[PDB]
C-alpha cells in the first residue's frame, strides 16, 4: 500500500485502580538494568502467570485483525483482555509511551503507537503486549496477515517465526548466549535478509529490561552462559530491506528508510534444569 504516516491517537485508556502499576509510571526513567539475572522460585511461578495473561491479551488482539480494523482498536482488545485479568499493561507509561500494546504494520520495525490507522487487505501487522501482574513482567508479541498477503511478505513472517523458534531450541544450561543470534541470522541471511541490531531481547522479571541484552545477529564477542533459572525473550526484528532506519516525530516508532517491510516474533524464555520453557504459553 503507501508509506505509512501517524494517525491520531485515542485519550488514554483507564486501567482499575486496584491493578498495581509498575514503578515506573509517569516517571521520565525506569529503575531498571542491574537486578539479577537468574529468579528465584517464587519469581517464576509468578512469572508463568504473567506469561500466560500477556499471550491471551496477544491472542485476542490477534483474532481481530483484519482489513479494516483500526490499530487502537487491537489495542483496547488487549488492552480490556490484561485489566478483565487483574494485569497492568507494562508499556503504557513507560517513559510516557502512551498506548498498552505496540502496534507495528508493515515497514515499522519496532514501537509503533496504536492509532487511527486503519489496516487494509495486504498489510502485516505486529502486535506487541506486556503485562504485570504479581510484581513481574511477561512480554510476546506476533506478526499477523490481514488479507490476501502477498508471498513475498507472507514468506518473510513465516521464516521470522521459525527463526525465532530455531532459537528458542538452543536454550539450556551452558549453552553460550551468542549462539542464539548466531542461529537467528545464519538462517534469515539464506533468504538475504538482515537482522535489526540496534533493538535486541533483553532478560526480564521483576523489571521490563533488567541490563541482560539478547542479540539475534552474529555476535561471538559475547561470553555470557545461559544458566537455569535466567528468563529473557527472544525477539528479532528480520528486514526484507537494508537496517537504516528513522524515528517518527513522536519519537517510538521505528520505520524502515527504504519502507520495506520487516517482521517480529517475541516469547519470554525460561532456562529450566535440562532445557527452556516457553512462559507466553
Ligand atoms: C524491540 O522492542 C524491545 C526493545 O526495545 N528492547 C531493547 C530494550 C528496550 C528498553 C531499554 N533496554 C534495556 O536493555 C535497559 C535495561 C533497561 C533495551 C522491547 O522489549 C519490546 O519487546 C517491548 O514489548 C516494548 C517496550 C517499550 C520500550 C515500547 C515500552
Ligand atoms: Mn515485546
Ligand atoms: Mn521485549
Amino acid at each position: 500500500r503507501t508509506a505509512l504516516s501517524p494517525g491520531v491517537l485515542s485519550p488514554t485508556r483507564p486501567v482499575p485502580n486496584w491493578i498495581a502499576r509498575p514503578e515506573y509510571v509517569g516517571k521520565p526513567a525506569a529503575q531498571e538494568g542491574s537486578e539479577p539475572w537468574v529468579q528465584t522460585p517464587e519469581v517464576i511461578e509468578k512469572m508463568r502467570v504473567a506469561g500466560r495473561i500477556a499471550a491471551g491479551a496477544l491472542a485476542e488482539a490477534g483474532k481481530a485483525v483484519a482489513p479494516g480494523v483500526t490499530t487502537d482498536e487491537l489495542d483496547r482488545i488487549a488492552h480490556e483482555y490484561l485489566v478483565d485479568n487483574g494485569a497492568y499493561p507494562s508499556t503504557l507509561g513507560y517513559k510516557g509511551f502512551p498506548k498498552s500494546c505496540c502496534t507495528s504494520l508493515n515497514e515499522v520495525i519496532c514501537h509503533g503507537i496504536p492509532d487511527s490507522t486503519v489496516i487494509t487487505d495486504g498489510d502485516i501487522v505486529n502486535i506487541d503486549v506486556t503485562a504485570y501482574i504479581g510484581g513481574v513482567h511477561g512480554d510476546t508479541n506476533a506478526t499477523f496477515p490481514a488479507g490476501d498477503v502477498a508471498d513475498e511478505h507472507r514468506l518473510l513472517v513465516d521464516r521470522t517465526r521459525e527463526a525465532t523458534m530455531r532459537a528458542i531450541n538452543t536454550v539450556k544450561p551452558g549453552r553460550a548466549l551468542s549462539v542464539i543470534g548466531r542461529v537467528i541470522e545464519s538462517y534469515a541471511n539464506r533468504f538475504g535478509y538482515n537482522v535489526v541490531r540496534d533493538f535486541t531481547g533483553h532478560g526480564i522479571g521483576t523489571t521490563f529490561h533488567n541490563g541482560l541484552v539478547v542479540l539475534h545477529y552474529d555476535q561471538p564477542a559475547v561470553e555470557t552462559i545461559m544458566q537455569p533459572g535466567m528468563t529473557f525473550t527472544i525477539e528479532p526484528m528480520i528486514n526484507l530491506g537494508a537496517l537504516d532506519y528513522e524515528i517518527w516525530d513522536d519519537g517510538w516508532t521505528v520505520v524502515t528508510k527504504d519502507r520495506k517491510w520487516t517482521a517480529q516474533f517475541e516469547h519470554t524464555l525460561l532456562v529450566t534444569d535440562t532445557g527452556v520453557e516457553i512462559l507466553t504459553c
